[PDB]
């Protein structure tokens, strides 16, 4: 560790990045230059194995920035990940493993960022899931450190707020946040848009603050040692100049996004002793310093399997990482009507009881939602998880919780409010993580709080999103069987439940919610087939009764999910929908035309009311359907 | 003004409140009486006149907490404001003018709350439009006072952290923030999630903060004395008892969201000096002076109306309230290719000429999203807003510029990061303002940033939303076309529009951009018809050319928005559908059923690569299509 050597390091950092976004015309030179000084410095403070990126004790390393992917790949490449140089010369390029933003198929990734501030809160759910690691397998086993790259784009959303909020209360002193403050956006100079006290802010919400320059590699390596043995998170705000190294791109907003140049490249090249007329070249002496990474993780593994072996944990890491849900005596709701909230929250009590890595909590709506975990205690010495009213925040830290390595976490609110953590929900389902979404008060059934708080276009959102299961169970049957299938997918999954009590259903005639919808009732010939999820199947059941006393043939379609019925081979769907087929849902929910002649939703807003008066005035009563059905 | 009357004054409100929520059997007790000090105070400084809620330099007052709604309507009735008595005793109930949570149907209200958060950005961003209405108009005829009351809840939300930001940078004077500081939410004790250093934070983003016990009347009144002098954003955080004035239920959460019971009522109106027995019953003191605002506010309107008369600004202000958007001279794009992001900013530069209250501005994106109103000058004295990395608060702040009374505002960001501003979105649509989104980089085509960038589910979100039309065109006399529809319609919309450059099409053959989708190629006894929108439309075209070369007649439908086609007769709608109706969009667009037979679209996320390789990969070439439409 010597001035000559880490500037090497900083400069082929540097020039590897260059190249790669020079090669692709297209990316984010200016970051990576920035950074370079920082994350060489960084190297020799990481505790991880290239050649393990799964080591459980690892230190976990989020670039929340993820513009910035050049600077990661090209450190994964040097430090003996599973990324060659021609992945390099791939960058941005279909199929290759150098996508634009980080994704988790690159092995070394941690998680997937590109939308800013979720890293933020990422980094913060990955120091509370470690914090909760260290509760159930001990100090001697669980002690790493989390450190986060952000910029300024990352600390004006709200998200970052809201997370660092819940870093201070909890006293997250295994969190490291280092800010690239360099005065600079898309948009021009920074003071455009910010001017807050950044450390007073951070001290506000209990951390402890650092300030250096972010190219002076001793006062890097100053405050790092500072920050590792801080009693609270820690932010250090690290003032660099944008594109460092690039002469008249230095401190320019073109340098953000744009490719630098071939001249401005070659003059960079110049001014640090690197050849350049050529590209993709790592001197030695950064070579063998960078790979010295591998020797080093290798013994820091091999140290923690020993530590691992004399514990009493062991058979309890084991239970963790293997879970069995096969074995898992759900609840008996047969003929019982209920809530889905309440069969629900019977549910997830099952779970945490069966499921050591099972927890969770909702945005300060435990009560309504039904999902406190009795007897269960709260975080950190127990599994309930209070996460105020941080919709947002509680769905990115739920996503580094189920990439921590052994958790299973699920998120709750109102379905209104799924909207304010949409965004993170998507990155869930982008990585295929577990992690399970459950949103209560799905419909106008909500009744008084009015519009503001009745969903209408959500199920619409949720059923549009790739690697999403939505659920919308009729009754607690369906609502275990839902439990099932979320358990043993491969992508995550929403619960969307009601407020109010359902009817028990019948045991299917044909199919079950494996299927994603299924038969309740069949008849021969049937003219009309009524499909229906949640809260409306019972309405269809009956409305099917009086058509048949009216003199018509009626099949009924429970589609507790439609995501798999869409699965489903012609066949199967053929024997479910007969005749005209009528989709009744209290949605606006077009989807269904997929499946459906018609559609029987809401097109409007809600209103606010009492909830049988509410479905009255939108139409949903057996009396209006029928109408409808018989056109007339 | 003595303790006397005002502590009367608080108990009518008091039990207003609870007698609404009782007789309701639904609602929030806990927030009214633990507010209506302060209410009651605030009384004594509002500025507003009760018969005419629109006047122009009114202080506008927000309840950020819309669950304390019987409060603002006990004040609203007590106050002279168009609501009775009956309509207190109707609280709750189907079509009712005192609907859960406030609605601006309710003349009083200044804008719909419910979300939490939201409120805290609207506040802000009434004030910014005050600051922008005082440029254009003078400090002589606008220089009122914007009032928030927001709670725990509003202060967690990252949404109130970004308004906040923007307020201290803005030097925001005439907004005061009142924030409830009770310690109790609905999971219980605020600490369980809580504990910043609010003074500090706030101070952070250059706020004056001061600190009072909000049942203490003087203390009330000096702190908004003191408030009213500020020359920077004022909070006062004001320590409360959650349902103060209700015994047992005192600083209980079980008080926040269900009705106290009738004894405890009885109980509290006795230690107040008030009959048990009945139930809204307002004082006679109480009643003449809170009723005094309207004599009050008649005159402050009075004296306004004549500082208008003497102004400059008389013909502006007629101008900004009676915008002509008929004698508009668009840019005529015909036959020029171009990316829809960029006929798109030409036009909101061709806007912000001929209409003095059009601004807006980008969450730091001006750049890409081609949004900048050039050489018209910055927020204050100029339109350009920077809003920062900011989405949500963006669109909330947008929000109350165009409730203000004189603005036509849009917001903008890639069509991604609607998700981090769709709850936003859907109080526009709710309140159906006169409020313009701008989503650039609509598809896949975007191509290298990769999948976190590349919108899939978004068009069908917007699509389902319900008061909103989501135009993406196709070139850009649809872009023109698409603009006079949105500034005459009733409601907001969203412009979804291209990265990449799009070919100019034809002239319709029958129908136009008004009817949501049209035809551009129609033939006798076609056998498929193509339907698309946006930067899909050149790809049927040309593979109708080929089908047609082939020997099969084909229609070309241009559906630039989906919800006006929507309400086309059926007769239209027969003469564009012919035989086999193919959908093709690249999105994931089930809702295009409703009215095609198959649909080609991407039901996954998308990939990082160069565009071109990035649509060939998803299947959008004339090869593929064409053997999709011929099922070989
Ligand atoms: C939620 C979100 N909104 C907008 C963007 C587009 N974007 C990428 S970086 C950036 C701002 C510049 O950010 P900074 O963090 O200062 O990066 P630097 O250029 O200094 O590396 C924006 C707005 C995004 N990725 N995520
Ligand atoms: C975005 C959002 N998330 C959740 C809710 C549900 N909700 C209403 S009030 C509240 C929390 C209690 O809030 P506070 O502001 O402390 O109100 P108080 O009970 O003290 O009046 C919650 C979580 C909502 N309305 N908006
Ligand atoms: O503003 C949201 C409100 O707090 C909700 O009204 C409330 O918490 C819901 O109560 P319940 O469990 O009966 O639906
Ligand atoms: O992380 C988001 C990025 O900053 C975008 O890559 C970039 O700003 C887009 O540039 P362009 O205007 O060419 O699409
Ligand atoms: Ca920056
Ligand atoms: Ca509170």
């Amino acid at each position: 560790m010597n001035i000559q050597i880490l500037q090497e390091q900083a400069n082929t950092l540097r020039f590897l990045s260059a190249d790669m976004v020079q090669k692709a015309n297209s990316g984010h030179p200016g970051a990576p230059l920035g950074l370079a000084d920082i994350l060489s410095v960084l190297s020799y403070h990481l505790k991880h194995n290239p050649k393990n990126p799964t080591w459980l004790n690892r230190d976990r390393l989020v670039f929340s920035g993820g513009h910035a992917s050049a600077l990661l790949y090209s450190f994964l490449h040097l430090s003996g990940y599973d990324l060659s140089l021609e992945d390099l010369k791939n960058f941005r390029q279909l199929h290759s493993k150098t996508p634009g933003h980080p994704e988790i198929s690159t092995l070394g990734v941690e998680i997937a960022t590109g939308p800013l501030g979720q890293g933020v809160a990422n980094a913060v759910g990955f120091a509370m899931a470690a914090k909760k690691a260290q509760n159930l397998l001990g100090s001697d086993l669980i002690d790493h450190k989390i450190y986060c790259l952000c910029g300024d784009g990352d600390l004006q959303e709200g998200i970052s707020y809201e997370a660092c909020s819940l870093a201070g209360l909890h006293k997250l002193d295994n969190f490291i946040l280092i800010y690239d403050s360099n005065n600079i956006s898309i948009e021009g100079d920074v003071g455009l848009a910010f001017n807050e006290n950044v450390k007073m802010r951070f001290e506000a919400q209990g951390f402890e603050v650092l300030s250096i320059n972010g190219h002076d590699y001793e006062e890097i390596n100053k405050a790092l040692e500072q920050a590792k043995k801080s009693t609270k998170p820690c932010l250090i705000i690290a003032k660099t100049t944008i594109a460092k190294g690039a002469g008249e791109l230095e401190g320019s907003h073109k340098s953000h996004g744009a490719p630098l140049g071939e001249e401005v490249i070659k003059k960079a090249k110049e001014q640090a002793g690197f050849d350049p007329n050529i590209s993709f070249h790592i001197p030695q002496a950064s070579k063998i310093r960078f790979e010295s990474a591998v020797e080093l993780g290798d013994l820091e593994e091999a140290k923690w399997k020993d530590k691992l072996e004399k514990s009493a944990k062991k058979e309890l890491l084991e239970r963790l990482l293997n879970p069995d849900f096969n074995k898992i005596a759900y609840p008996d709701f047969k003929g019982k009507d209920l809530a889905t909230r309440d069969s629900n929250g019977e549910i997830l009590n099952v779970l945490a009881k069966n499921l050591e890595g099972f927890l969770g909590g909702s945005a300060d709506l435990g009560p309504s939602n039904k999902t406190e975990l009795h007897s269960m205690g709260d975080f950190v010495e127990g599994k309930n998880i209070h996460f105020g009213i941080r919709e947002h925040a509680m769905a990115a830290i739920n996503n580094a919780f189920a990439r921590y390595g052994i958790f299973l976490p699920f998120s709750a609110t109102f379905f209104i409010f799924s909207e304010y953590l949409k965004p993170a929900a998507r990155i869930a389902a982008l990585m295929k993580i577990k992690h399970f979404f459950i949103f209560t008060h799905d419909s106008i059934g909500v009744g008084e709080d009015g519009p503001t708080h009745q969903p209408i276009e959500q199920l619409s959102t949720f059923r549009a999103m790739p690697n999403f299961l939505t659920f919308r169970p009729a009754d607690g049957v369906e609502n275990v069987k839902a439990w099932q299938i979320a358990l043993n997918a491969d992508i995550p999954s929403a619960f969307v439940l009601s407020r109010q009590k359902l009817k028990a259903l019948n045991e299917p005639v044909f199919g079950d919610v494996k299927n994603g919808a299924y038969l309740l009732k069949e008849s021969k010939e049937a003219k009309f087939t009524l499909l229906a999820s949640g809260s409306e199947v019972w309405l269809c059941l009956e409305s099917a009764n009086e058509l048949e006393k009216q003199g018509f043939a009626c099949n009924v379609v429970s589609m507790p999910c439609f995501e798999l019925f869409e699965k489903q081979d012609k066949a199967y769907q053929e024997r479910l929908l007969k005749g005209e087929v009528i989709g009744v849902e209290a949605a606006h929910s077009n989807e269904l035309y997929k499946f459906c002649h018609k559609v029987y939703g809401i097109e409007s807003f809600g209103e606010s009311g009492k909830d049988k008066d509410v479905f009255e005035r939108f139409g949903f009563s057996v009396s209006k359907l029928v109408n409808f059905i018989l056109s007339k």
